[PDB]
């Protein structure tokens, strides 16, 4: 319940799902808690969405790294926007490198 847009997921489970979104994810998206958990955050992405960017996003969760991309994502209502992602490791420490966190801010069109 922070004043940002934040997610985490469980990257160990199959197709990296949704644990856990904030009403800011929820206010900034447009989409309820309950329709994303459970779900890959790429739900968000669609026909503008940069391959190149999707891809170093997917490589640095491979290699349990952080990274920083702005890439195009879509409301529920449809509507474009820019999403600067931060995201990485939760856990410095877990070799293992189970669950990735991510914050969310809208830039706008
Ligand atoms: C914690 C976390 C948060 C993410 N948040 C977003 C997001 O807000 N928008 C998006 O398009 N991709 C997001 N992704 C990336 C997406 O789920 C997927 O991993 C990449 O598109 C690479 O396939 C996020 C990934 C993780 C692990």
């Amino acid at each position: 319940r922070l004043p940002f847009s934040l997610t985490i997921a469980d990257i160990s489970q199959d197709d990296e799902p949704l644990i856990y979104v904030n009403r800011a994810f929820e206010q900034m998206t447009g989409y309820s808690r309950s329709s994303v958990v459970g779900r890959n955050c790429r739900f968000l992405q669609g026909e503008k969405t940069d391959p190149g960017a999707v891809e170093r996003l997917a490589k640095a969760i491979r290699n349990c790294e952080e990274v920083e991309e702005t890439i195009y994502n879509y409301r529920a209502d449809g509507e474009g926007f820019w999403n600067h992602l931060l995201m990485g490791p939760l856990e410095d420490q877990d070799e293992k490198c189970r669950y990735f966190v991510g914050i969310q801010v809208d830039m706008g069109q």
